[PDB]
């Protein structure tokens, strides 16, 4: 029934170093009930180290969290991001798709992929030499979100074919 914690964790990156667990948490419980939110600090100086993470109870939750960015807290924007999993590269605004075989237009990968982001490019690859379709495309997101929420998901099936998605980047 409940989401894997990891899948509920947003890294905040970016604090101003006047921010306390206390108001990290006050700003984030704006969009969600917080299971737990702590700011990293150096363990002999107590000086903070600028970033820290906050737990949210569900996944629609951090996804309002992120929706309502940017986030300023005590007067700094910072940056949130979901918590990782190992990907050479993190954040990415870019993603392949493959295994959507020949008859898949770019109006299939939009109607899909456009409710995980605003889409700014769709390149469905074709043949150097023939123009055919090679089976694959790599869409461009105008945020990495939209990457983080895409390449987290179990399954995508777009066009009736199920595809395997992953982080693009160069």
């Amino acid at each position: 029934p409940k989401e894997p914690e990891q899948l509920r964790k947003l890294f905040i990156g970016g604090l101003s170093f006047e921010t306390t667990d206390e108001s990290l948490r006050s700003h984030f419980e704006q969009w969600g009930t917080l299971t737990d939110c702590v700011v990293m600090r150096d363990p002999n100086t107590k000086r903070s180290r600028g970033f820290g993470f906050v737990t949210y109870a569900t996944v629609e939750e951090v996804d309002a969290a992120m929706n309502a960015r940017p986030h300023k807290v005590d007067g700094r924007v910072v940056e949130p991001k979901r918590a990782v999993s190992r990907g050479a590269h993190l954040t990415v605004k870019k993603i392949f798709v493959g295994g959507i075989k020949e008859d898949t237009e770019e109006h299939h990968l939009r109607d899909y992929f456009e409710q995980y982001g605003k889409i700014e490019v769709i390149e469905i690859m074709t043949d150097r030499g023939s123009g055919k379709k090679r089976g694959f495309a790599f869409v461009t997101f105008d945020d990495h979100d939209s990457v983080d929420k895409i390449v987290i998901q179990k399954y995508h099936t777009v066009n009736g074919h199920n595809c395997e998605v992953r982080k693009a980047l160069s």
